[PDB]
């Protein structure tokens, strides 16, 4: 069972384990969370951003999260 | 640059584009369960279901990585 399957590019979730897949395929690995987190996160920050005009009481309220976390995020990406 | 299908982030932000056509206020978690889901089945198949191994590989301890399994019904 899958949350939901309105992301496709088909689902989202395709495009993450070819990605997995190809990244195995080649060897210790301790930060494949972290790794994954930030190359989802950056682009879904991006993202929301441009669709809320940049206010970021808009992004935070769209993504369900706070003010102060959003700008944690953004801070971490040199997004700020 | 390491994860690739080019850059994994492009799916991502296309992904976004459509859906946003479509148009909310669980972005962030819905994205994050249609990302951490698949890591989740790949990291586990990768390592025979071996939790200790696949929580070291993905740099979480294994309470944490027991917790994800179960947050999305995987147990």
């Amino acid at each position: 069972r899958v949350n939901s399957d309105v992301l496709t590019v088909k689902p989202l979730r395709d495009s993450v384990k070819q990605a997995l897949k190809n990244y195995f395929a080649q060897q210790d690995v301790n930060d494949l969370y972290e790794l994954v987190l930030a190359e989802v996160e950056q682009p879904l920050l991006d993202m929301v951003m441009q669709y809320t005009r940049a206010n970021q009481t808009r992004a935070a309220l769209m993504m369900g999260i706070n003010r102060g976390t959003l700008r944690k995020k953004l801070k971490k990406y040199g997004m700020n």
